C-alpha cells in the first residue's frame, strides 16, 4: 500500500522542490518544507509549508480552467506515505524555456527596470509610476533563467518569440495574462492581492500548451494583504514578513549586507509562519487545512 519514494528516481532538485521519475510519461512532484529568503535557503524549516503549498496549487488548477501536469488525485497510490500531501504525480511535458511573469503591479525587477529605463520587458510605461504602483492591464513580463544563484533575466517579446515561436509567443502571454486575471480576482475578493506571479508551461505530444510547475504559491507569487495595500511603500510580504523581519532585526546578530548564509529562524517565528500560510491558503480556498491529507 503505497511505494516507497526510494522506488523512484530522483531527476531534478530545486532549493525547495524536488522530482523524480514514476515511468516513462509521469513524475511526482514533491514540496519540500524548506523557505527561501534574501535569495538563502534557511536552516529552519516551516512545519507543513510543503503540504500547504502544494494544496494551494491543488486548489488554484482546480479553479482555473486550463490544460494543466496533474495526472492523478493527491491521494494517488503512485505517491508513497512519507511526501502525502506534499506530492503530486504529474504527466511528463516538453517544457518551454521562458519564465511566464504576469504583473499587476509595480514591484521587484520590474519596478527597477521600470525606475532604470522607463521601461520593462519592452513596455514602455506611463511618467510618474513608483513603489507598488497598480498597472492596469497586466503586463506581460518574461523572464529566462541565467546561471546556479543568479536570478532570472528579464526580456522582451521578442525574445519569447525567438524561443518559442511568433504563435505560441502570443498564445503564452494571452494565457498568462487571461489565468493571473481571473485568479488575483479571486483572491482580491478573498482580501488577498497577488501582486504578480510567475508560471511555467510545457507541451504534451498532441502539441497543446499545459500549465505546469506549481500555480499562485507565496514562492510563485507575491501575496499581500488587501487591507493593508498603501501605493508609495514596499508592501509586506503576506507568508515571508515575520522571517525577514527578524533575520534583519535586533535579535538575529545577522548583517543581511555580508552575503553570509543566515542563522537559524526562533521556533516561534517558524510555527507563526506556518500559521500565516494556513491562514492564507484557508482565505483563499474557503477550505480547511484540517482536512488535506498527510501521513
Amino acid at each position: 500500500m503505497r511505494p516507497s519514494l526510494s522506488d523512484y528516481q530522483h531527476v531534478a532538485s530545486g532549493k525547495v522542490r524536488e522530482l523524480y521519475r514514476v515511468d516513462d510519461e509521469h513524475l511526482l512532484f514533491v514540496a519540500t518544507d524548506r523557505i527561501s529568503a534574501f535569495d538563502f535557503v534557511l536552516d529552519t524549516p516551516i512545519p507543513d509549508k510543503g503540504r500547504i503549498l502544494t494544496a494551494m496549487s491543488v486548489f488554484f488548477f482546480g479553479l482555473l480552467t486550463v490544460p494543466n501536469h496533474l495526472a492523478g488525485p493527491p491521494d494517488d497510490p503512485r505517491i508513497p506515505e512519507e511526501v502525502l500531501g506534499r506530492a503530486l504525480l504529474v504527466r511528463r511535458l516538453d517544457m518551454l524555456p521562458v519564465e511566464c511573469v504576469a504583473r499587476g503591479y509595480l514591484t521587484g525587477s520590474g519596478l527597477l527596470d521600470y525606475q532604470r529605463t522607463g521601461a520593462v520587458c519592452g513596455h514602455v510605461l506611463p511618467q510618474g509610476l513608483g513603489e507598488a504602483s497598480r498597472l492596469d492591464p497586466p503586463l506581460f513580463t518574461p523572464a529566462t533563467k541565467a546561471d546556479i544563484g543568479e536570478h532570472d533575466m528579464n526580456v522582451d517579446f521578442a525574445a519569447v518569440v525567438g524561443l518559442v515561436g511568433a504563435v505560441r509567443a502570443n498564445q503564452l502571454r494571452d494565457e498568462t495574462i487571461k489565468i493571473y486575471t481571473r485568479a488575483a480576482a479571486h483572491a482580491l475578493h478573498k482580501g488577498i492581492i497577488l501582486a504578480d506571479t510567475k508560471f511555467e508551461f510545457g507541451v504534451d505530444i498532441e502539441g497543446n500548451l499545459v500549465l505546469a510547475d506549481e500555480v499562485f504559491t507565496p514562492d510563485s507569487s507575491r501575496y499581500w494583504d488587501a487591507a493593508h495595500y498603501q501605493p508609495g511603500v514596499v508592501q509586506d510580504s503576506f507568508d515571508k514578513q515575520f522571517v525577514r523581519n527578524w533575520l534583519t532585526g535586533p535579535e538575529s546578530g545577522w548583517d543581511r549586507a555580508s552575503d553570509t548564509p543566515p542563522p537559524p529562524l526562533p521556533d516561534e517565528v517558524a510555527v507563526a509562519t506556518r500559521e500565516r500560510y494556513i491562514e492564507a491558503y484557508e482565505r483563499i480556498s474557503g477550505l480547511s487545512f484540517s482536512d488535506w491529507i498527510g501521513p
